DNA sequence: CCGACAGCGCATCAGC
DNA sequence: GCTGATGCGC
DNA sequence: GTCGG
């Protein structure tokens, strides 16, 4: 973090453009920008030379130098003095209040978390589980809890099927030493990318993991995507676990490489990867990489028997998960 | 200059 | 009910 | 906002 002022500055420029703009290639702009120069291993001395690095144009470029001259940025300053734009962002940082909705309540004078707690009919499922656990949800996760959390949900999904191979991905599987959430890859022999056949597969092991208490709530459930909220058991006389996000994605077991390297990240590897894959004439989702024809209509998958192999094709060198966290 | 920017699951809604 | 668009999420 | 062509 030789450069960590900038990639604050960044960062919140970023989440202006997509909380309060709705410029999500704005927001994306500036997070490539942070992410290349986090990683960059000198102290930045210059917009100069940021710009150098891909990413970083004119505009960022000039950011940097009047960042570094007074260690802050005007526009900064100014958005942070907003009340429109300061309640809008706040919003955004419970769970299923997007941009839009929060610009919404923020129309009706809904601004602060007493508004929200006093308007709770107002909020759909997603929302009040969001506002309910808000204190909890800002929280890191120490690597230590993850482990706790792992042996959980392996163990618990063994005693539902021992056919069943559950993956901790995320900024665990990157070695993180802290994760914001968990993130479980799900296999079983009986769905494949050629036949479902077994139902429930999913509810199965979200029932499982509710019913000895780990699993407490829901945000969003599906036939492939489990969304919602986890907590460790606490023991006699002691202070509870905050309660953690969890995601869960059940993947086509043929497909379990492409589907570990989506879950594994980060989301910024994920799309400078995929992007790269674009220009090499390959597309690549979390079932399968395809070539891209003349037309830009993708073909038929290619055979992929490790996460090597995906490297590979798009001709770029094997870089393991805790080299990944872009 | 300017088109493209990763790719997809689930919840909610409008239009039929 | 379905289909397609949009919001929010991974 | 940045970049490739
Ligand atoms: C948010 C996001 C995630 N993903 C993939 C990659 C990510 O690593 C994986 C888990 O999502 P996450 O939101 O839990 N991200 P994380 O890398 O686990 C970082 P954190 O959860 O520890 O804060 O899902 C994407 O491909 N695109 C995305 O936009
Ligand atoms: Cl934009
Ligand atoms: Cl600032
Ligand atoms: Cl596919
Ligand atoms: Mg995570
Ligand atoms: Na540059
Ligand atoms: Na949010
Ligand atoms: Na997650």
């Amino acid at each position: 973090t030789l450069n960590g002022g900038i990639t604050d500055m960044l960062t919140e420029l970023a989440n202006f453009e997509k909380n309060v703009s709705q410029a999500i290639h704005k927001y994306n702009a500036y997070r490539k920008a942070a992410s290349v120069i986090a990683k960059y291993p000198h102290k930045i001395k210059s917009g100069a030379e940021a710009k150098k690095l891909p990413g970083v144009g004119t505009k960022i470029a000039e950011k940097i130098d009047e960042f570094l001259a007074t260690g802050k940025l005007r526009k900064l300053e100014k958005i942070r003095q907003d009340d429109t734009s300061s309640s809008i962002n706040f919003l955004t940082r419970v769970s299923g209040i997007g941009p839009s909705a929060a610009r919404k309540f923020v129309d009706e004078g809904i601004k602060t978390l007493e508004d929200l707690r006093k308007n709770e009919d107002k909020l759909n499922h997603h929302q009040r589980i969001g506002l309910k656990y808000f204190g909890d949800f800002e929280k890191r996760i120490p690597r230590e809890e993850m482990l706790q959390m792992q042996d959980i949900v392996l163990n618990e999904v063994k005693k539902v099927d021992s056919e069943y191979i559950a993956t901790v991905c995320g900024s665990f599987r990157r070695g993180a030493e802290s994760s914001g959430d968990m993130d479980v890859l799900l296999t079983h022999p009986s769905f494949t990318s050629e036949s479902t056949k077994q139902p429930k597969l999913l509810h199965q092991v979200v029932e499982q993991l509710q019913k000895v208490h780990f699993i407490t709530d829901t945000l969003s459930k599906g036939e492939t995507k489990f969304m919602g909220v986890c907590q460790l058991p606490s023991k006699n006389d002691e202070k509870e676990y905050p309660h953690r996000r969890i995601d869960i994605r059940l993947i086509p077991k043929d497909q379990y490489y492409c589907g570990v390297l989506y879950f594994t990240g980060s989301d910024i590897f994920n799309k400078n990867m995929r992007a790269h894959a674009l220009e090499k004439g390959f597309t690549i989702n979390e079932y399968t990489i395809r070539p891209l024809g003349v037309t830009g209509v993708a073909g038929e998958p290619l055979p992929v028997d490790s996460e090597k192999d995906i490297f590979d094709y798009i001709q770029w060198k094997y870089r393991e998960p805790k080299d990944r966290s872009e």
